[PDB]
Formats: structure tokens, C-alpha cells, sequence
């Protein structure tokens, strides 16, 4: 049983009876003296936050982790070599520059990174974005000033890729220093699903150059994918059959083996390395049977051993690639943080979002100085490193050691590799991204505001491209928040069961509603896109407009005074005795510059008899009549207000108070009423006595005030 | 006194006891059969909505309104002539093409418009936008193929202005047909104040060409205002003193007269026409004293009488002015609707927002065909028409008649008008726009989220220009809504006074909190930018993490089973009798691909003795202990959810239920729980029995369930 015996409280009488604690407000300056004030155990936290390898490496369990890290590092270093060779073709540079992208960030992240299960390298979507930024940069360059010229057009693409990488790393490091690594929260799940599904189609289309062995120019556009499709299918009579059959065989075999490893995650230690076995088989059969001369297949060429000397970044490339580098930096950090958060939740260790930006930015800067291209983690390579038994970032060190031993020593192998095997290995990781097409039907019957976000993200990314489509999709996703709260379902309430329960007036059968009281609920925060709808729904829920009846009352009072000081109608302390039956009954029209005296509050204290405005006026004067005398506003679900709302609500309440209708606001916490004091909302007319605790408090106050 | 005696209801037991009405849901098709089904009194509403002149003109009070409309129309037609001559210089076309912009939209709006106090013409900000769009269009044109060539560069500006006008009218009419005239609600008051204050500075800077009589090229840029300032101040030694003294005298006189008319709005019928008197004086003294030859002043030239033949709009201009015409159409409709709403509220007549778009678009199309430029109402001209006694749109007809009689007959006057008097008349209306600089200090101490909107709107409009700055400002204003709800102040509640009142635990002195119960409140809607903060604040408010203690309980159960089926520890229906004191105390490590068996729910029904997890386990096993057994979530202020929130909340509640903690959600209406059924939120684990009416219902349910 629910039994309550209580006084009726009114948010001002409540705080008279209950002593508040009193908490000191923190202004701008004590935050400053709290932050910049050093201590011998304060700098030793910041330094260990900047170098986490000083914290995890002495706490290294040797006997449990070393033999697992060795095996995990070898098996992910092989995949890092092959994926680095494959993703350099998506930037259209020589393939040895993808091996440099798999070495330097994995060394910098070993010192400055906080994740333990992430392999750092390149991944296909970011390589497509870097290639688009490069071919957009070499077409905006100044034209400054016979036989070997198609090796010098790849010498400028390498420098453009290095400069784009250095600028993206600088943007990432500057975002990490300014401690704004919370920007991943502006990306909902529907936006990520739509972007991922469209970018999988981008990746699938851009691999058709190498499976068919066709020559496609460097389209950089809004509508790049359809131009690439037109350039491929205009010349499909010139394909190479030996490059197509091999890609089909490799894709089929790694597809039916890469799902045995998920069907049989138990029963089977160290899952089957199929990207290594198929590469060994393909490069061994392309040698010996002489595939480069029997057929005419494209191969990975002769890579020269060693590293390159450092480069100096071109500021002319920095001038006209800024909007591309911002998108590259944001996409790289968002992908890396989302992949690292899964294993951080799975193995229960903390993940610093601001240290990831510093580590990835430093890795990208050092990679771009030594002529690599940009990157962060890949989902498939991280899954290979984790599913083999990777416990920490020693596995990334051993993967970088294997990449180094391929660069320095054994790069004379992988010279008969057939360059469409490398394109078919990158298509084996598109299953989980393309299976997200079955989310339009799921989101259709659940929200319909996130289905719209999915469809608009897909369309913007397909039509506008990977960089500008994400920027358009974030803005549309912010529009849907305003769409959710434009027209809230406002309702009137009534009492059920003669108790303190008040629900919707249309929903139940024998609800009671007290005489002259109107309860109105708006289930949404009221802001600038919301206040005219609120005012319209309130004055249609109450039956009339208070400004119109105030104007008609002022007109009737003006006619009463005009007949009065002619000495026609008598004035008594009780009665309003008239003299004549009918007057000429004019409809006196007052012009502009005077029509706004009808909005003034009525002050009839000069007249002794109290006027009613609800019985009939003494001669044929026809002001309308209302039955309302009290209005409750249920503000429980109203989260915040702003300046437009405070002005509109102030106008509404001033119009209701001047027509002699008492207004009560009900259901707010103390932060709301404290914020309303800063807007200068209260004055001599709208007091602070209008706030009550619950609806039943206001109704019980009304039902004993009016008797 | 507040006395309630009631049963304890739980939102499922409430609806068993109270019969709901049952309302039929309206799907997609019955809306279609409701809308497209004609009637002989349905088409007669749509036709009278499309032609409001068939409704107001037979209801015309002749004796009250005719003599006021004549005087208002004459006095606003003079101002329309002078402002049309003045604003054509801001597009840099000959001045006779501003008289055509003051004639045709005022005739089309007489038939298709719903306002009664609006004068339709040009206004300065839209003329600056049209001029920028024109000079951007003539620089992107194809270059296709000696003495008189500076009259043919103004022949292309006229055609560009006409084409920009026709495209803007087409966009306006198409927006009005599609019934989307509610787009004015996306503009808050702070954005409008910042945009207006920056555009006043734009208007003030662009009038310096004519006061000083300097030659400035057509800068179209992001940063146009600073380039215009540099081009003016590089050559200020070449100014004309007779053009500066005259502009100063005219500006001073109309400034001190245009505020007498506000100080003396009473006492004074038909306010003083000072823009007419100063124009007559200036053009009469420039004649006779021969100002064109004594000094070297620029004058309004010889305008040829008559109208021009119709033009055909160039589609090449349509190709590269789309983003300009969208901004022109939106700014014109927003300004016209905001100015008309003031008089619609003042005189109590309805205003159709979708008919305004059709009327303004038709007027702009007809104006652009006959070589005028675009426009809508101006605030100063509308104030002149209203303050003289304008009752309806007959005053606009008489103003158009006076513009016609200037075009056809008496355009040989205003030939000695001095062209800086026209620039000084446009500066007399900048006082109310420049006085809005005292809103940074007002908004600073009130909201601080709208001060940011003001400052960013000012900076974006000054730096990027009038068209792109508004588009950037709308997006930043949408960002501030997410900024308001990123980190909501979540709190825990407690009971005051041993009644049904629950407030913040830190705020009062002798609050009670029941043993083992935790009440948690989030005062905001929970969406994608909000759910990780909610989960973090909830698991720091409750004292622990439920997933970690579930994993430790599963580890302890695995060690118990491993010691059990070795036959070491005995198993009883009551007791857990052991055998040995100490075992080897391993810390058994299970690898990846098996670590996710620790998140499974505990099912110890194979064991007869009930395990406690809160006393000590029989040997040295050290699972942590919790005191919580019930958790209330106060969801009163939670307005909506989305897919990310439903997934995160589902994970949180599943983690709390598996650790044997009962969860209650409290304070939601029926629309919330009806929307939660569509997300497939409920299953065999998370039931619908967890919803209660109020906090005291859930607390009273707990306090009798646990005894
Ligand atoms: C209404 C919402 C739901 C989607 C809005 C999509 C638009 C922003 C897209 C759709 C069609 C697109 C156009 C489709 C085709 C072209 C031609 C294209 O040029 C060429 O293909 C020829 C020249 C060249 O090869 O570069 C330049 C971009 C453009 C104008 C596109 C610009 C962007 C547009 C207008
Ligand atoms: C179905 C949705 C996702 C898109 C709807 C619009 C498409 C049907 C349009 C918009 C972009 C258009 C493409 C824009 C650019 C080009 C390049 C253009 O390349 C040329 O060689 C141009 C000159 C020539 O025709 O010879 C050929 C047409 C094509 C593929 C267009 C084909 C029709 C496309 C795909
Ligand atoms: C917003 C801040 C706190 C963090 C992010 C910093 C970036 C926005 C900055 C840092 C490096 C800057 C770049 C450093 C060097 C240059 C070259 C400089 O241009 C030239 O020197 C051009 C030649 C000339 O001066 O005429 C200015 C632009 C640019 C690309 C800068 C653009 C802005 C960048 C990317
Ligand atoms: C907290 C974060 C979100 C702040 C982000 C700020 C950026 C939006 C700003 C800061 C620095 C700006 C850059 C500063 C300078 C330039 C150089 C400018 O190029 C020139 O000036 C070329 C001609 C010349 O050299 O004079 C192009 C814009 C750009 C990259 C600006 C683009 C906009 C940037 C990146
Ligand atoms: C960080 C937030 C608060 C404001 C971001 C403002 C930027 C978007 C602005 C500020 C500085 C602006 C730049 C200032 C100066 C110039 C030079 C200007 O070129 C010239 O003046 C020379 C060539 C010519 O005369 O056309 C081109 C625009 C640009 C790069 C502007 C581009 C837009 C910028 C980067
Ligand atoms: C104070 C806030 C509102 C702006 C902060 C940045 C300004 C100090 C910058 C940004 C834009 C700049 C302007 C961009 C373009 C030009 C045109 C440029 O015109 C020329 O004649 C260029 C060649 C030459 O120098 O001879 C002269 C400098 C100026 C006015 C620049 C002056 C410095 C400005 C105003
Ligand atoms: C979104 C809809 C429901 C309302 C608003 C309509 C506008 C977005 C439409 C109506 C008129 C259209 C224009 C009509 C004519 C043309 C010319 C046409 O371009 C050409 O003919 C160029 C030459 C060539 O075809 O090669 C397509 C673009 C454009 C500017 C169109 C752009 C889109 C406009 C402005
Ligand atoms: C309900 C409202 C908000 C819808 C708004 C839709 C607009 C954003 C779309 C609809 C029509 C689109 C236009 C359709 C066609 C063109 C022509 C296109 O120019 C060309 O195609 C030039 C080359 C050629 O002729 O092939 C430039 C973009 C533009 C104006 C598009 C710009 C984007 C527009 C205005
Ligand atoms: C390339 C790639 C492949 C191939 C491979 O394995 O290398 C894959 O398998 O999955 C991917 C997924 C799921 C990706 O989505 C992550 C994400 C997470 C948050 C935010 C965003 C953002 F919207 F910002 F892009 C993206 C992205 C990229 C891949
Ligand atoms: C030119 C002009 C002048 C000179 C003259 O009188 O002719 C003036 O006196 O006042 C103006 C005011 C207040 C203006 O602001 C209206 C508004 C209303 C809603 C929305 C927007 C938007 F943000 F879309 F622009 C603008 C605009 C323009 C003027």
C-alpha cells in the first residue's frame, strides 16, 4: 500500500523548511591554479602517461607471454608484408613504398601507444583516400617547366604521398596535444554502417584495374566511382584471361578457407595461414612456368634493397591538400580507436583516447619523412594478431622485424608475384562490410530516423566520395536531432482513480478533470525550433487566445469610460445602473500608432465597482467569456531552455496573467530553476511562487485557494 | 494537506485495472485517400487560398480605409522610387533597372500575397548578394571571342542579374509548391542578430565607393570586405570633397529628423518625409549651381523612358550560380516572413507561410524576365507604409503607380541627383542594425551557448561572406544543441522527510537512503553522443563494474568445479565441507578464443547447495563482494532514445541482471514504453515488469519484496 500524509509544498516553502548544504562555486581561476601547479608526484604521472612503455615493460610476465608473442608476431608480420605490397597499388606508387608504411608506425607505436592488441600499418580505405588526395594535388600544381617520362610522373606521386602523410600526422598530433580526443562520439552507428557499406563498394570497384589488367586514368572527382566504372567497361574486350582466372581461383580458395577458421575457432590451434600459402603457390607457379612471357601478366617488379634517404615536405602540396588531410586524419583516428576499444573491453585494460592521437601522429610524421604513406590499424590484421595469441606489442615489434628482413634481404623473392593475386587478397576481407546491406530492413522497422541516416550516408559517400561524403553525413545526422523534436506530441492530462496519478486525457475511460483547471504537457526540451509550435498547441488546447480577449476587454473598458464621463451611465459601489436603453452603437476605430494601447494591463482601480468580465456588461457590449482560471504546465520532460524559449514563454505567461488566469509550472529540479534566474525571467508580474513540486500539489493548492 | 491512500502500481498492473480506450492507427494509405479526394467545398478552399484577392477585395471597408490607403501609397511610392534608384548602384548596373525592381513584384503581390502591411521591392543586403553573384558569374563565363567597351561590360551584368533573379524566383516558387515553408524555424534569434550586425558592416563598407567617389574593382571572394577596404584606402588621396561634404550633411539631417519621428510618434499626424525633402533640395541645388562642371561629381545620368523588351534567361549563367541563388532565395523569404509576422501579430490576421513563397517567387520571375533584379520587403519601407496609415495592399498599388509615372514621364528630373546623396540615404537605416552590438554582453551573462552562436555568426559572415557564412552559421548552431547535452549532470537521489519526495543526495542535510538501493537520474535525452558518458557515470555512481565482478564470479566457479570433480572438496545440500587446508593456488590462465566464456550467465543448478557470492568461499578464493541489490533509474527527463542508446542500455541492464541486481525504470509515459517495444528491447531476461510509475512505487515494492 502507498500511504502518504504530507503538507502541500511549493518549491519556495520547501526550501524554507529544509536546510540546504551550500556548495562553493568553482569559477575560471581556481581551475587554473588547480591545473598548473606542479608536484613531485604530478610530473611523474604525466611522464608515465606520455611513455607507457616505461609502465608495461617492467611488468612483463615472461613465462606466460613470450612464446605466444613470438608466434603472433611472425604470423602477423607475413600478413603485414603482403598487405603493404597490396595497398601501395591503391596509391599508384611503386610497391616498395608500402613496405615502409608497415615498418615505421609499428616502431613508433611500440613506444608511444596504449593499446596491446593493435597492429599498425596501412588499410585499404585510407590508401584510396591518400591516392585521391595525391592525384588531386598533382593536377593543381604549377606547370613550371621524350623517352623516359613515365618514371618521372611516379616520382612526383611519391613526394605528394609523403607530404600528405606528414600533414595528416601533424593534424593528428596537434589534436592529441589539445586534448580533444572525444570527437569520436559525433559518429552514430548508422552513419558508420552506411559509410562502411559504401566504402566497401569503392574498394571493390577500385580493384578492377588489376584483375582485368586494364589502364585507367587518375579520376579525382565528386563522382569518381562511376568514371572508374566507365573507364573499365569501355575497354573490357582487352582483358587478360590469365589475370582473371588466377584472381578467381585465389579469391575462391581464401574465401572458403577464411570461414573454416571461424566455423572451427575451437578444435584448431594457430589458424591456417592461407594468404601466405596461396602467395607462395602463386609466386612459385608464376616462376618456372614463365607467366610473364607465355601470357602477358603484370608482376611486382624488381624492388631495390634498402631504405630511402629522408625527404623534405613540399609546402605547395601543403597549400592545396588541407581539406583532404583533415578527413584522412579523422578517419584514421576513428577507425583505430573503434578497433582498439573492442579488445580493451574484451581484456579489461584502460585505453587513453588522447595518447592514441599522439602515437598515430608521430608514427605518420616519421613514416612520411622516410617516404611511406599514411595509415593506422587494419581490422583483419589486428584480428590475425589477436587470434594467434598476441598478448602485447612485442608482436608488433617482431612483425616490424620481419618487414625489415624483407626490405633489406629477401626482396628478390616476390618478383614473380602476379599483381592480381595481391588484388584478390584484398577482396577477401569485404564479406563483413558487404553483409551490412541487411540493416536497411532492420532499421526500417525500429527507428526510421536512423534508416534515413543510413541511406543518406550511403548516397553521400557513393556520389560525393569518401572525404566530402563523411562531412555531409555528419551534418545530416545533426539535422535528424532537430527533426526528432520539431513537432512533439503535446497532450492534456486528467486524473485517474481520484488519486495523485495524471495521464493522457484521450487514453482512459473515466478520467476526472477539475472545473476550470487545464493541465498541459510538452514531452521535449523547448528551444528555437520548437517554441512557436508549443505556443500554437497550447492556445489550441486551452480553447482561446489570451491576447485577443485582452484586446476585447480593453475595447469594452474604453467604451465604458467614454459612456461614463459623458455622464450617461451611473456608477455605484454595486450594480452599474444605466440611464438609456440603446446608444448609437458605434464601433470606434483607432488608427495605427495608437492600436498598441489595447495590449496594456487593465487597471480599473479608479472605478469603485469591481468588473467581472464573465457576466453580461450593462449595455450591449459583447466581450467573450472564458471558464478557465488556472493552468498547470507539466515541465518534467523539458530538459533545457534557451533565449528564444525564455522570451516566448515569458510572453505566453504575461498574456495569461493579465487575463486573470493563474499559471503554475510543475515538475522541475533545482538546476532548472537556478538556470531560470540567470535569464532575468522573474519580475513583479511573473513571480517565483508559480513553481510547485508535483501536479497534485498544484491541484490541491488550487482547490483550497478557490474556496 | 496531501493525503493519498493507494495501491502500488507497476505500469502493467495499472493497465490491468484501468480499461484503455483503443485508438485506430493511421498508416500511409488512409492519409492518401483523405488528401486526394475532391469535394465541391474543397476546391473552393484551395482556389481561394491561391488567390486571396478574391477574398479581401469584396470585403473592403471603403469609408474607413480608402483615404488612408491613398496617403500611405503616395508617401511610400516616393521612398520606393528613391530606394530603387539607390540600390541599383549596389549591383553596379544603370540606375533605371532599380525602378523595374520596384514595380513588377508589387503588382504580382497584389494578386497572390497574404500580407496587408508589406511593401515589396528591393533591400540592400539582397542587392549586395545579387551583385556578388553577378560578378562571380561573369568571371566564370567562357571567353568566347577599342573605344566603346565599358558599355558592353554593363550589358552582360544586366543579363546576369536578370538570370540570377529568375533562378531565385524559380527556387522560391518550387519551395512554395512543395509546402516546406516552415524552414524559417531553423534560425534562432542569436544567429539572426549576429548575421544582421555583420551585414550592416558589409553595407557600410560597400557605400564608400560613392561617398568618396573612388573606383573599386569587383571583388568576389571569401574575404571581399577587406579587399574592398584595401582598394578604397590605397587611393584616398584622390577623393572628391564636394561628394563628401554633401553626404555628411544629408546623413546628419536625416539622422536627426528620423529620430524626432520616433520621439514624437504622438502629437504629429503623417510623419515628416525627409528623404523626399532632402532629395528635392540636393537635386535642386546641384542644378543651377552646376555641380557637374564646377566640381566633378558623379550624377545619376540620363535615363531613357519606357520599359525594356523581355529577355531570355541564359542557362550558362544558371549553371554556375546555383549555390548563390539558393542563399538569395532563402534570405529573401526569411526576411519577408519575419517582417510580415510583426504586423500579422499586431493587427490579428492569419499569415500563410507557403503562399508567401509562391507570391515572392512569381514576382521575382516576372521581375527578372523584364530585366529587374531580385527582392522582397524592406523593413524601413514597410515601416513607412504602416506608420502612415496603410490598411491593405491598395497602398502598394498606388506606390507602383507612382513608380510607373516616374518611369514613363518624369524621369528627366533626378538627372542632377548627386549619387552620394543616394548613398547617404541608405546609411540612415543602419542605426537599428548597428545597435545590436550590445548583445554580446547581454547574452554573456544569460546563456553562453547563444553568445557563442552570436560570435561565430559574426565571424563567419565577416570572413566568408553573406552567402556561405549563413550556411556555416546554421551548421554551428546545430552543433551547439549537441554541445548542450554531451555531459549532462547526472546525480544520485535520496529521500527527504520520510515521504514521497526524492532529491539530490548532495544538496540537503538529513536525507535517508535505503539499504542496498541506489537511485540514479540522468536529466537529458540519451542518444549516440551521450551513452558512453551515461555508462561511465552510472558505474562510477554505483561503486563497481558489473562485468568485472561477473568475470571474477565465473573464474571462482571454474576453480570450484575443477576442485570438485577431482573429488577433493565435498558437496552437501548445506555447508561446503572441505578436505585439505591449502592447495597449490594456481592462477589458471585461459587463452584467447576461450576468454569469452567468462561473460556467460552463471547456472549453478547442477550443484545442490545455493552459492552466496557474499560470504567467504570455502578455500582461499577471493571474489569481491557488493552490497547492492536494487537499482532505480529515473527516466523522467529522458525525452527520446535511438538505436545506439537502446543497444547500450540493453548491455548495461543485461550486465546488472546477471549479477543478481534487480533493475527498475521509473517515470516514463506510455509513448516511451510503446516506442521501446519496436526496438525489440524485451526478451526472456529483460522483461517488461521493470517499469513502474514513480520512485516511491519502486521503493515500496522493494521494501516488501525483500521481507
Ligand atoms: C538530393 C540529394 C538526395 C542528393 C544530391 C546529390 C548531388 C549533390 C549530386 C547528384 C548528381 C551529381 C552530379 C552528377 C554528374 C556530374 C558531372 C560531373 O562532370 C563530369 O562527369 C564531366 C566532366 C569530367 O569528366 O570531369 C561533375 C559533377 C556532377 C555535376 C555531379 C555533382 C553532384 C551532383 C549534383
Ligand atoms: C543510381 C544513382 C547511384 C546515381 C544516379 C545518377 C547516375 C545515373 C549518373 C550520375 C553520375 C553519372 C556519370 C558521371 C560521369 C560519367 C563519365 C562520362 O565519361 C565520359 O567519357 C564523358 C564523355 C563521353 O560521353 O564520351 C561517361 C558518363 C558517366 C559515367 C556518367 C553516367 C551516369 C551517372 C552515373
Ligand atoms: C588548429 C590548430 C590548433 C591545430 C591544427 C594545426 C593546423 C590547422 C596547421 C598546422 C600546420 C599548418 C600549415 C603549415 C604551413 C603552411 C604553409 C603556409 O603557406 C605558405 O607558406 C604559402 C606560400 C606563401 O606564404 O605565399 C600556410 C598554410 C600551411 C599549409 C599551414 C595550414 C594550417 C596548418 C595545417
Ligand atoms: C579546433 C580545430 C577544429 C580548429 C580547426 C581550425 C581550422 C578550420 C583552420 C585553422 C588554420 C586554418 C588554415 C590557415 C591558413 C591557410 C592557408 C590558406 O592558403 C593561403 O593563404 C594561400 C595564399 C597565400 O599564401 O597567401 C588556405 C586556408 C588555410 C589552410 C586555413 C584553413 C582553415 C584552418 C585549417
Ligand atoms: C577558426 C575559425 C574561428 C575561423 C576560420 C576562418 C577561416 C575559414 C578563414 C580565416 C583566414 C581566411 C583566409 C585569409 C586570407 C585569404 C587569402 C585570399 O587571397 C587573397 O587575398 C589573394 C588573392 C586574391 O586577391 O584573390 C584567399 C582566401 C584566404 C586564404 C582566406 C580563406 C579563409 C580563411 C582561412
Ligand atoms: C581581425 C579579423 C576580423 C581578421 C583577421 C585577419 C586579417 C588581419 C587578414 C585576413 C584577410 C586579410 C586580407 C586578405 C586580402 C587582402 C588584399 C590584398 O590586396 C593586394 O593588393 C594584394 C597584393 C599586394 O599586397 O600588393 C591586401 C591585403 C589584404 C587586405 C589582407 C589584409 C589582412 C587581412 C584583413
Ligand atoms: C529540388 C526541386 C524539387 C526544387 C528546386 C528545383 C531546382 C533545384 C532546379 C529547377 C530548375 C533547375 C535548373 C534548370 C536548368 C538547368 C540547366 C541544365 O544544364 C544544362 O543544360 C547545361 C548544358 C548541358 O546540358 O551540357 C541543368 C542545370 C540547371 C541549372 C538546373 C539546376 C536545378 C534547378 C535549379
Ligand atoms: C528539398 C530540397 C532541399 C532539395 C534540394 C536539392 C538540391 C540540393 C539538388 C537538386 C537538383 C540539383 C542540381 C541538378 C543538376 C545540376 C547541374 C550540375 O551541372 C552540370 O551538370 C554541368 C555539366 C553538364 O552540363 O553536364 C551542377 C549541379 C546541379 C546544379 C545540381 C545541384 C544540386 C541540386 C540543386
Ligand atoms: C578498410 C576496412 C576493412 C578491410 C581490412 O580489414 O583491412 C574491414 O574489414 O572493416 C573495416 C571497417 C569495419 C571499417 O569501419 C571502422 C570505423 C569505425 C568508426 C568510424 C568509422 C568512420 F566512419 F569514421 F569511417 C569507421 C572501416 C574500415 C574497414
Ligand atoms: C537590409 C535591412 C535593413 C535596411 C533597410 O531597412 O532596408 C534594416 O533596417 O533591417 C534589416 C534586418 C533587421 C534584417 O534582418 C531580418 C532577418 C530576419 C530573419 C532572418 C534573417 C536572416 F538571418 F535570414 F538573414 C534576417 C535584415 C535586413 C535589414
Amino acid at each position: 500500500q502507498y500511504i502518504v500524509a504530507r503538507p502541500v509544498y511549493s518549491t519556495n516553502a520547501f526550501e524554507e523548511n529544509h536546510k540546504k548544504t551550500g556548495r562553493h562555486h568553482k569559477t575560471f581561476l581556481d581551475h587554473l591554479k588547480v591545473c598548473c601547479s606542479c608536484s613531485p608526484q604530478k610530473a611523474k604521472r604525466i611522464v608515465l602517461s606520455l611513455f607507457p612503455i616505461a609502465s608495461w615493460l617492467p611488468a612483463y610476465r615472461l613465462k606466460e607471454w613470450l612464446l605466444s608473442d613470438i608466434v603472433s608476431g611472425i604470423s602477423t608480420g607475413i600478413v603485414a608484408v603482403l598487405q603493404g605490397l597490396a595497398f601501395a597499388l591503391l596509391v599508384d606508387i611503386p610497391p616498395v613504398y608500402g613496405l615502409y608504411a608497415s615498418f615505421f608506425p609499428a616502431i613508433i607505436y611500440l613506444f608511444f601507444g596504449t593499446s596491446r592488441h593493435i597492429s599498425v600499418g596501412p588499410f585499404p580505405i585510407l590508401s584510396m583516400m591518400v591516392g585521391l588526395a595525391v592525384s588531386g594535388a598533382v593536377s593543381k600544381a604549377v606547370p613550371d617547366r621524350n623517352n623516359s617520362s613515365l618514371l618521372d610522373d611516379e616520382r612526383v606521386r611519391v613526394a605528394a604521398a609523403a607530404s600528405v602523410t606528414v600533414l595528416s600526422g601533424i593534424i593528428q598530433l596537434a589534436f592529441g596535444i589539445l586534448r580533444i580526443g572525444f570527437v569520436v562520439i559525433y559518429l552514430s552507428e548508422s552513419l558508420i554502417s552506411g559509410f562502411t557499406t559504401a566504402a566497401a563498394v569503392h574498394v571493390l570497384v577500385s580493384q578492377l584495374k588489376f584483375i582485368f589488367q586494364l589502364t585507367v586514368p587518375s579520376h579525382t572527382d565528386p563522382v569518381s566511382i562511376f568514371k572508374v566504372l566507365y573507364s573499365v567497361f569501355s575497354q573490357i574486350e582487352k582483358t587478360n584471361i590469365a589475370d582473371l582466372v588466377t584472381a578467381l581461383i585465389v579469391l575462391l580458395v581464401v574465401s572458403i578457407v577464411k570461414e573454416i577458421n571461424q566455423r572451427f575457432k575451437d578444435k584448431l590451434p594457430v589458424p591456417i595461414p592461407i594468404e601466405f600459402i596461396m602467395t607462395v603457390i602463386a609466386a612459385g607457379v608464376s616462376y618456372g612456368c614463365d607467366f610473364k612471357n607465355r601470357f602477358k601478366v603484370a608482376v611486382v617488379g624488381d624492388m631495390n634493397p634498402g631504405f630511402q634517404p629522408p625527404i623534405t615536405p613540399d609546402v605547395e602540396t601543403f597549400q592545396n591538400t588541407v581539406g583532404d588531410c583533415f578527413g584522412i586524419a579523422m578517419v584514421a583516428f576513428a577507425v583505430a580507436f573503434s578497433v582498439a576499444s573492442v579488445y580493451s573491453l574484451k581484456y579489461d585494460y584502460p585505453l587513453d583516447g588522447n595518447q592514441e592521437l599522439i602515437a598515430l601522429g608521430l608514427g605518420n610524421i616519421v613514416c612520411g619523412v622516410f617516404r611511406g604513406f599514411a595509415g593506422s590499424t587494419a581490422l583483419s590484421r589486428s584480428a590475425v594478431q589477436e587470434s594467434t595469441g598476441g598478448k602485447t606489442q612485442i608482436a608488433g615489434l617482431i612483425g616490424a622485424i620481419i618487414v625489415l628482413i624483407v626490405v633489406l634481404a629477401i626482396g628478390f623473392l616476390l618478383a614473380p608475384l602476379q599483381k592480381s593475386v595481391l588484388a584478390a587478397l584484398a577482396l577477401g576481407n569485404l564479406k563483413g562490410m558487404l553483409m551490412q546491406f541487411a540493416e536497411i530492413g532492420r532499421l526500417w522497422r525500429k527507428d526510421k530516423y536512423d534508416c534515413l541516416i543510413w541511406i543518406m550516408t550511403f548516397i553521400f559517400t557513393i556520389v560525393l566520395g569518401l572525404g566530402l561524403g563523411l562531412a555531409a553525413s555528419v551534418a545530416f545526422q545533426l539535422l535528424t536531432i532537430v527533426f526528432r523534436t520539431q513537432f512533439p506530441k503535446c497532450s492534456t492530462l486528467a486524473n485517474i482513480g481520484r488519486t495523485n496519478i495524471y495521464k493522457n486525457k484521450k487514453d482512459y475511460y473515466d478520467m476526472y478533470e477539475p472545473e476550470g483547471v487545464k493541465i498541459f504537457r510538452c514531452p521535449s526540451p523547448i528551444y528555437f525550433a520548437n517554441i512557436g509550435f508549443f505556443r500554437r498547441k497550447l492556445i489550441d488546447a486551452v480553447g482561446f487566445s489570451p491576447l485577443r480577449i485582452l484586446r476585447k476587454r480593453n475595447k469594452a473598458l474604453r467604451k465604458i469610460r467614454k459612456l461614463q464621463k459623458q455622464g450617461l451611465l451611473q456608477v455605484t459601489p454595486k450594480g452599474f445602473i444605466c440611464t438609456v436603453d440603446t446608444i448609437k452603437d458605434s464601433d470606434e476605430e483607432l488608427d495605427n500608432n495608437q492600436i498598441e494601447v489595447l495590449d496594456q494591463p487593465i487597471n480599473t482601480t479608479d472605478l469603485p465597482f469591481h468588473i467581472d468580465w464573465n457576466d453580461d456588461l450593462p449595455l450591449n457590449i459583447e466581450v467573450p467569456k472564458i471558464s478557465l482560471h488556472s493552468l498547470i504546465l507539466d515541465f518534467s520532460a523539458v530538459s533545457f531552455l534557451d533565449v528564444s524559449s525564455v522570451r516566448g514563454l515569458k510572453s505566453i505567461l504575461q498574456e495569461f496573467i493579465r487575463i486573470k488566469v493563474d499559471v503554475y509550472i510543475v515538475g522541475t529540479d533545482d538546476d532548472f530553476i537556478e538556470k531560470l534566474n540567470r535569464y532575468e525571467f522573474f519580475d513583479g508580474e511573473v513571480k517565483s511562487s508559480i513553481f510547485f513540486l508535483t501536479i497534485h500539489d498544484a491541484v490541491l493548492h488550487i482547490l483550497m485557494k478557490k474556496d
